[PDB]
C-alpha cells in the first residue's frame, strides 16, 4: 500500500508520500527539503521539524534534509578552476567564508510523481541558470534533480547533477540531514578512521589525523560531553566495506542506517553545543574547501562535469527495528 498526497505544511505547499513502513514530506519551495520522515511501525518522527515557517526561514540548514550545493565552506568565497577565478558570496562573516551553497532556500519544481508495487517516487529539480544571483557567482548551466524513492523500509535519496552548458564546471554536494537525537539514550556510529585537521575558520589545513575515539565511533557511541563540528574521511576507499552513519535509538529500538555511495568521501558531524537534541551526520562528495586544497581528487572528492555530462550520487536512509 502506498500513496502520494499534496498537503499544506506550515502554510507552504508540500508533497506527502509513503508506504506501509515509511512516510516522508518534501517541501519543494523550501529547497526541496525532506522536512519529515516517520517510521510507521513505531510512529516515530526521525527528523527535526520546524515549529513555525519563520523558524525554518531563519535556519533552513538545521531542519529536515537540506541540500548543500556545494557543501560547507569555501575560504573567502574564492577559488580557481582551470585558470578561472570564482567569487561566491561571503555569507559566513566572522570567518570570511562562503558557506553551504546555492540551493537550500530556493524553489525547486516537482517533475515526477509515480507509484508502483515496487516504489513511491517523487522527483524535484532546479535549473541554476534560472537563478540570476547564483549565475553571478557560478555562471554555469547546472541542473540538479533529486529522486526520492520509498521502497520497503528505505528512503533512497539520489542527486543527479547535469551540465547543460558549454563549459565544464567543478561541483560537490552534501546534505545537512538533521535527525532527532536524544544524547542520553541514543548512540552514533560512523565508517571513519581519520579526520581532517581544521583551522580556526573550520577549513582543512590539509593534514589528516587519527580519530582518537574511532573504536567507539565504530561500535556506537554516546555523544554526551562531545561538541562535534568535525570533517571525517570516509574509510570506504581505504578499507572497502561500508560507507554509512548509524543512529541507534535505544528507547525506540530502532536503527537509522544512513548509507552513501562512493562519491561521498567525507562526512561532517555537527551537534552544535550538544544540548539541542539533534545530530547532523552530513555526507559530502567533497571535503570542506576542496577547491582550494592542493591534494588529489581521490582524496578531496572534487568532481568536474564536462558539457553534456551528468552523474547520479546516491544515498539512502533505512530504518530497522532492533
Amino acid at each position: 500500500a502506498n500513496f502520494i498526497e499534496k498537503i499544506t505544511y506550515l502554510g507552504t505547499p508540500a508533497i506527502k508520500a509513503g508506504n506501509e513502513h515509511l512516510e516522508m514530506i518534501v517541501v519543494p519551495e523550501w529547497g526541496s527539503n525532506v522536512i519529515s520522515l516517520v517510521d510507521k511501525t513505531t510512529n516515530v518522527q526521525l527528523l527535526r521539524e520546524p515549529e513555525t515557517a519563520e523558524s525554518f526561514h531563519d535556519t533552513p540548514t538545521l531542519y529536515g534534509i537540506p541540500i548543500l550545493f556545494p557543501p560547507n565552506r569555501i575560504s573567502d568565497g574564492t577559488f580557481s578552476f582551470r585558470g578561472r577565478t570564482y567569487h561566491f558570496d561571503i555569507n559566513e562573516k566572522d570567518k570570511h567564508n562562503h558557506l553551504h551553497g546555492f540551493l537550500y532556500h530556493e524553489k525547486w519544481n516537482v517533475v515526477t510523481t509515480k507509484q508502483t508495487d515496487e516504489g513511491v517516487i517523487v522527483e524535484t529539480e532546479i535549473d541554476l541558470s534560472e537563478l540570476p544571483h547564483v549565475q553571478k557567482q557560478f555562471p554555469h548551466h547546472a541542473v540538479v534533480r533529486m529522486t526520492y524513492t520509498i521502497k520497503e523500509n528505505t528512503l533512497f535519496k539520489h542527486a543527479t547533477v547535469m551540465n547543460k552548458g558549454k563549459e565544464a564546471f567543478p561541483w560537490g554536494i552534501g546534505y545537512h540531514t538533521t535527525f532527532i537525537f536524544p544524547a542520553e539514550s541514543s548512540l552514533f556510529s560512523l565508517t571513519a578512521d581519520q579526520q581532517w585537521e581544521l583551522d580556526e575558520r573550520l577549513l582543512p589545513t590539509g593534514k589528516l589525523m587519527d580519530v582518537p575515539y574511532k573504536e567507539a565511533l565504530h561500535e556506537g557511541m554516546d555523544l554526551r560531553h562531545k561538541q562535534l563540528d568535525d570533517v571525517f574521511l570516509s574509510s570506504y576507499q581505504k578499507r572497502g566495506g561500508e560507507n554509512q552513519a548509524v543512529i541507534y535509538h535505544q528507547h525506540a529500538h530502532i536503527s537509522i542506517i544512513y548509507k552513501a555511495d562512493e562519491q561521498f568521501k567525507h562526512w561532517v558531524v555537527y551537534n552544535a553545543d550538544g544540548k539541542q537534541g539533534y545530530l547532523c551526520p552530513e555526507p559530502y562528495t567533497w571535503v570542506t574547501n576542496a577547491v582550494n586544497l592542493d591534494l588529489p581528487s581521490s582524496l578531496t572528492g572534487l568532481q568536474v562535469l564536462e558539457p553534456g555530462e551528468e552523474t547520479t550520487a546516491k544515498s539512502s536512509i533505512t530504518i530497522e527495528l532492533n
